[PDB]
């Protein structure tokens, strides 16, 4: 499912991320953004031989199970393909326990380089939340 900008905010504060762990909302949807562009079917394999999967790349040598990552730990107790879905419940639940783990947001490359210290307000502007 590639979600709308707006769609995405209001679901994920109806997940409760907005302020979870003191990020915003914006800041969710920026690294949305970027990470997969809004589509929850990404894919991305990196060269350690692990893939990223969904709206926020969870990576699969430490947070999800895909059967193809010697090693893999599986932290959020899932199968990869689980967040894949239309539905972002799982997506949701895995990033909560990745941002509680010490980097914070920073764990996401991409949010590090492309909206940290951005005004990621600009996000959720003129959704109705």
């Amino acid at each position: 499912k590639v979600f709308g900008r707006c769609e995405l905010a209001a679901a994920m504060k109806r997940h409760g991320l907005d302020n979870y762990r003191g990020y915003s909302l914006g800041n969710w949807v920026c690294a949305a953004k970027f990470e997969s562009n809004f589509n929850s079917q990404a894919t991305n394999r990196n060269t350690d031989g692990s893939t990223d999967y969904g709206i926020l790349q969870i990576n699969s040598r430490w947070w999800c199970n895909d059967g193809r990552t010697p090693g893999s730990r599986n932290l959020c107790n899932i199968p990869c393909s689980a967040l894949l879905s239309s539905d972002i419940t799982a997506t949701v639940n895995c990033a909560k326990k990745i941002v509680s783990d010490g980097n914070g947001m920073n764990a996401w490359v991409a949010w590090r380089n492309r909206c940290k210290g951005t005004d990621v307000q600009a996000w959720i502007r003129g959704c109705r939340l």
